[PDB]
């Protein structure tokens, strides 16, 4: 909620580069940094009363409060048919990366079906660093 | 919730890169860094109550007061059905990296049916990291 | 929830890269650092009361006071039916990595059905460094 980065290739603070058919001769750095980080998130105070039939008397009747009725879900579902009479395939691959008709799922319920819940919740996901090097 | 990087190639916080036919002489660095982090996340004071049917009296009658009636889930369900007649293949791999209808499925659950929950809940996930190298 | 990094190659707080063909005479690197981080994380009062009746009294009667009905779950279920007459394969492969036809399921059920959690719950998973090099 704060400091979420996707940085290309480096990250740094305080960085020198110094690259390439390059003359770097009798230079003086000097740094005096101070970096100080003070987070004080989050921090709640709750107070929650939750009731569904608070100080029902005398001769009442109550019925169906609280009916979630009939509930259906069906989240991937996905149909691929393939009808082939005469199918022929080359693959000439040299220092690739391929993928054929592969199947990448990824499924995270975090706080499914329920009453009352409090404090905190979190779903972080990060995949696949695939990577290919020919010389 | 605070510092999520994805980060390419390298992290650091004082760097020094130099490549590639450089020449570095006779340089005086000199740093004096105070770097303090003082995280306090999350610091919750709850209070709470969660009745359903507090203080009844006198003759009444309750029914059906929370009712989640039928519930259906059916998450990942999907078909590839494949007819085929007559089928030729052929592959010729030279430092590749190859996937061929594979099937990768990652489901993580954290709070499925239940009730009153507290507190804290946390899901996290990074995969598959694939490497090919040839020289 | 703080440091959830997903990094390339390499991690340093103070970190030096001389290479590929470069001169580095006589300098004179001085650090005085200073890092210190104080987490204090997750620190949580809580205070519940979690009744589902309370304080009935005086010839009342109750039914039917929290009713999770029928449930059903059906989370990976997914047909892949092949039908073939004549099939031929060549495959020729070379400091590759293949993978053909497989299945990779991963499953994480945390708080499954259940009544009044209290706590914490934590879910992370991270899989499958698969590497081929070749000289």
């Amino acid at each position: 909620s704060i400091d979420v980065k996707y940085i290309g290739v480096k990250s740094a603070y305080v960085s020198y580069d110094v690259q390439k058919r390059t003359i770097y001769l009798n230079i003086t750095n000097t740094l005096n940094i101070t970096n100080n980080n003070y987070y004080s998130v989050e921090v709640e105070n709750i107070t929650a009363q939750v009731q569904f039939s608070k100080t029902v008397i005398g001769k009442a009747r109550l019925n169906n409060i609280t009916i979630i009725g009939p509930l259906d879900m069906k989240q991937i579902d996905y149909t691929v048919p393939t009808v082939i009479a005469e199918e022929m395939s080359y693959m000439y691959d040299f220092c690739t990366l391929i993928s054929i008709k592969v199947h990448n799922i990824v499924l995270m319920m975090q706080v499914t079906v329920t009453t009352t819940y409090f404090g905190h919740s979190e779903q972080i996901s990060q995949e696949r660093y695939q990577y290919v090097d020919c010389g």
